[PDB]
């Protein structure tokens, strides 16, 4: 059992798009009409190469820049390179990955996998603050050979005070049921710090939030400090050893937690049922909806 | 001949009270009046199960929740679980804890092991903002089997901008000789994040605090960036390669410092000398008064 | 491409003389001549076992200073009120360093080494936690290598204080010059009253004590984003546009009106004929000037 992700080195391409939203935001899509806050998850296995065919569909310029992933100077995303895209333009963006190796000189080249993201450089200042703060940011993910994969991936994305741009107590919530092996990719950005914790669970602080083994001397932890921009992910097996319930997930900062960036893990019985739970409850004025789907890689 | 932790699988027994304590102030205890901030220390061996007999004393809810140990939803301590504890109530908790291993799947599942805490869900708010405030927190440590075993512990919480609740500049002042080996746990609550430091010591930054060997490629700290609820841990061998002395820890956000979190590691040569020590000073109006004892693991 | 430059073992007894002064603009820092002081103060730079006596003389007309972070040394070089290791105007004293390797001790634990990414600050200056000295700028980078280290081919060093970078003026960088293929070491020392997070676009390093994966089984993330606090200090090299080309490729704070507010400054890397594609040096930026670049730091000799 326990599928694993396979060599990379294919030429990928997909479509995106920047679009307005409601009330302010701004958000990228795979197609006309589906933007979202977070963006699309982009997934890679190392020595993927992605070409991303990017239109603007808004009045005002935007780009796209990239955490981590290797990228020519003019696919940064940023006036200062001359990477932007004009209201109505369009640009194809690449990325590039690559695996771990030795180096002539005798040192260990890191390779490109890891938990990160990519975002607005240009909206409202030279530094994308506008941008981000009007939801344009989203996941990647860049897999070694033999990472382990999940049964699903939900994106947790701190902006400011809100969790993914949504109004405060509105979760957002995940279902999962016991057993089922669950990925979150955490990211942070705007102005604060803040501390993501999980209830009932708990993760290794490293590459992939797992233990390599007995010798790996990582912390584990269930709470983490993250500043604008960290990004980090881990997988867990929902209700290992605790069992099903409503698992909250909350920034620990005790303000935050109370002024709404809290939500649940909801972890189900085989049979469907949460012990001890009321789904259509409201939490200081605020209703948190259904739970939001897991997120599916994009294109290809 | 260092002495290690045994293997863990036995069932403990405690009782646990909360209480008011002067100034508006809450704390837990092992006996009725016995109240500390923070509350006892509790130790376990990865694989014991802890129940928990608690009693509320106070005249308001309370409740007990945990980080990182193993729980069913019903021992969550919180409103939304309905775990919480009526005023004069009585509810046994329980937790437990597992080992590493190998999963079916072959991936590897990480232990309980790790400096963990607990406090107060209830008290204030639901997600216990009033009790935490009010000193309801404590630490728990799970050790692997052969983890090296310390000669005491000590417990530093940054709590907002207080020391374990102290008024500012009040230490606490720990004592040592030369040459213990001496075990700190250091947990941080509220709505602040903070830096930890101490002067002429240094350790790994990993689960133990301990490098495993020439292998262990984390990083020698002597400072550290944790926000509220970020729990870590460590030892150190006193004054090891730099002598007795009245060793400083403080956090060093300038302005925390300069207001008062600062306390004193004194480590003394066996004669009793402590250079760098004036014993009857005054610090911005206070006085840390006589060291804090080494916390005895509360007994089952 | 021959193997790298490693750090030898250390064990020698090593002296500089080192000085404290007025700086302008209400302004002070470390030089290793009168005259001569920077912000950041020098760069020291020790092999594990080496022991420092830095030789120190403050011009300053108030008292100042010299206290250490990671390294061994005695209550009397803690540079403290307290400890009544403090300079007075005009003043000298001694200050010892210490360092030493990795090893088992008798109980059979392992002892870690004094190896990693260390700074050195005032403790005296405007309070008895050196909070006006540090404002002031008197803080500089120490390096402690464990024998083996790969050697960079020049060391930066990036000091978020407060709000400024090595306490320069807001857009002002600084900005570092490289060649595309370079062995570039940045040390990264935050200090003051903020958290922030560094990051540099193009480029990544594992978050661990040398800022390099030991080897395939360094289960360490890969990173390009850190949050930092005051006081912490961590260390990294990179290839500079190591699969990524040449460019002039931004550090900043990733706190959003941080770099909007001029927490910000350029890796510049050159292709080997010495031009950067689409960049231009003349510019201002909200006001500002970022100068000429800032030329490497010679470790103290
Ligand atoms: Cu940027
Ligand atoms: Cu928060
Ligand atoms: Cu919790
Ligand atoms: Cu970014
Ligand atoms: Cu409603
Ligand atoms: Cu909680
Ligand atoms: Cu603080
Ligand atoms: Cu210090
Ligand atoms: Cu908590
Ligand atoms: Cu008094
Ligand atoms: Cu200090
Ligand atoms: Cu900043
Ligand atoms: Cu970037
Ligand atoms: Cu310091
Ligand atoms: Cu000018
Ligand atoms: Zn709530
Ligand atoms: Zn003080
Ligand atoms: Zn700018």
């Amino acid at each position: 059992p326990a599928k694993t992700a396979p060599a990379g080195g294919e030429v990928k391409r997909i479509k995106l798009y920047a679009e307005r939203l409601g009330g302010g935001q701004m958000g990228y899509g795979l197609e006309k009409g589906k933007a979202t806050i977070p963006g699309p998850l982009i997934e890679l296995n190392e020595g993927d190469t992605l070409h991303i065919e990017f239109e603007n569909t808004m009045d005002v310029p935007v780009s796209l820049h990239v955490h981590g992933l290797d990228y020519e100077i003019s696919s940064d995303g940023t006036k200062q390179s001359r990477s932007d895209v004009e209201p109505g333009g369009t640009r194809t963006y690449t990325w590039r990955t690559h695996v771990p190796g030795r180096r002539a000189d005798g040192t260990w080249r890191a390779g490109s996998a890891g938990y990160w993201h990519y975002h607005d450089h240009v909206v409202g200042t030279e530094h994308g603050t506008g941008g981000i703060r009007n939801g344009l940011y989203g996941p990647v993910i860049v897999r070694r050979k033999g990472d382990v994969l999940p049964d699903r991936t939900h994106t947790i994305v701190f902006n400011d005070m809100t969790i993914n741009n949504r109004p405060a107590h509105t979760g957002p919530d995940f279902e999962a049921t016991v057993g089922d092996r669950v990925e979150f990719v955490m990211i942070t950005h705007g102005e604060y710090y803040h501390t993501f914790h999980l209830h009932g669970h708990r993760w290794a602080d490293n590459r992939t939030g797992m233990l390599t083994g007995p010798d790996d001397p990582s912390q584990v932890i269930d709470n983490k400090i993250c500043g604008p921009a960290d990004s980090f992910g881990f997988q867990v097996i929902a209700g290992e050893g605790v069992g099903a319930g409503a698992w909250m997930y909350h920034c620990h900062v005790q303000s935050h937690s109370d002024m709404g960036m809290v939500g649940l893990f909801l972890v189900k019985k085989p049979d469907g049922t949460i012990p001890g739970y009321d789904p259509h409850r409201h939490h200081h004025g605020a209703a948190s909806g259904k739970p939001e789907k897991a997120e599916k890689p994009a294109g290809s």
